[PDB]
């Protein structure tokens, strides 16, 4: 399938070079699969959704997405016209205020939560989680994502947007998940993207276009945004059986593009994801 005049990710994802704008993906999109997006929550009745999403969890009065930040992740994961994975199914887990930010409790909770929850849901392609979210480094919070991950999860964590070495926030800094730093659409590490040698992958990061709440679009940059191109891509992939929740994020960096990043830190891995599609 091909959609034409798509968001650069998009396209970049299914591309060996930078600089198109059609994205390349087999129809079955992710159909089968499920991907947690546990973050402000998201807007379901979005009409880009499509019925296909929903909130399932969350630790505050409102499930509702306040923010904008969890409905455009959910919509780079899955959306139709935005998402990677255009047939996946959406959960939401609502671990932030509508301020974006949690307590550390909450959010492991929230992962313990997607663990189990996965064996209420319908996901016979398998599971992802996609935590665009972080804070200073927390051994409980990593332990969380790795208990998560161990369940049979993708786990896609950003690696956080202070231009530093990962290793020292969290869950990004937990080795067995999947740390996603960002680039731009030239194929540049983004300005605020953190690296290191805890990142397995990059994903596009900067003017990235999405839902966002109250049935609208908007375009914001962040790890944010490069972590649920991985997630969706994790999801996608999954869905032709080409590899597991514990296998994905290994092979995601065995097929990405390798060596096409610029200003990427000695020690810190060149590997772009890429969905190797052939139309």
């Amino acid at each position: 399938a091909a959609q034409t005049n798509a968001p650069w990710g998009l396209a970049r994802i299914s591309s060996t070079s930078p600089g198109t704008s059609t994205y390349y993906y087999d129809e079955s999109a992710g159909q089968g699969s499920c991907v947690y997006v546990i973050d402000t929550g998201i807007e379901a009745s979005h009409p880009e959704f499509e019925g296909r999403a929903q909130m399932v969890k969350t630790y505050y009065y409102s499930s509702r997405d306040g923010n904008g930040h969890g409905t455009h992740c959910a919509g780079t994961v899955g959306s139709r016209t935005y998402g990677v994975a255009k047939k996946t199914q959406l959960f939401g887990v609502k671990v932030l205020d509508d301020n974006g930010s949690g307590q550390y409790s909450t959010i492991i909770a929230g992962m313990d939560f997607v663990a189990s929850d996965k064996n209420n849901r319908n996901c016979p392609k398998g599971v992802v989680a996609s935590l665009s979210l972080g804070g200073g480094y927390s051994s409980s919070v990593n332990s969380a994502a790795a208990r998560l991950q161990s369940s049979g999860v993708m786990v896609a964590v950003a690696a956080g947007n202070n231009n530093a070495d990962a290793r020292n926030y969290s869950p990004a800094s937990e080795p067995s998940v999947c740390t996603v730093g960002a680039s731009d659409r030239y194929d540049r590490r983004s300005s605020f993207s953190n690296y290191g040698s805890v990142l397995d992958i990059f994903g596009p990061g900067t003017d990235i276009l999405s839902t966002w709440i109250g049935g609208s679009t908007r375009s914001i940059s962040g790890t944010s945004m490069a972590t649920p191109h991985v997630a969706g891509l994790a999801a996608y992939l999954m869905t032709l059986g080409k590899t597991t929740a514990a296998s994905a994020c290994r092979y995601i960096a065995d097929t990405a593009n390798k060596g096409d990043l610029s200003n990427i830190p000695f020690g810190t891995v060149n590997l772009l994801a890429y969905n190797n599609y052939q139309a």
